[PDB]
């Protein structure tokens, strides 16, 4: 909302778990991050497969999305990895 910088030192953290708010929208920049934590962007999603996930969003409650943990993020490379494929499967897929 005000002063983006201030979370841009937030996301220099490494190796903890955050989970997808959303606050944020599908096919206008996926971001996932916490409230004083880290933050994510993703605008690869603003192509989708047929359907927009800002319906599919819309469903899930405050701060719910996502689950995974943040190693590695750029605030001026975009570029947001992280972790929770490597460390296991499972029964679905967002």
């Amino acid at each position: 909302k005000a002063n983006p910088w201030q979370q841009f030192a937030e996301t220099h953290n490494k190796g903890d778990r955050v989970e997808g708010k959303i606050k944020s929208i599908t096919d206008f920049g996926i971001f996932i991050g916490l409230d004083g934590g880290i933050d994510g962007l993703v605008h690869l999603s603003d192509i989708s497969w047929n359907v927009a996930g800002e319906e599919a969003v819309r469903e899930y409650k405050k701060g719910d999305e996502i689950a995974a943990v943040v190693l590695q993020v750029d605030a001026e490379r975009e570029r947001i990895s992280l972790g929770v494929k490597q460390l296991a499967e499972d029964p679905f897929n967002n």
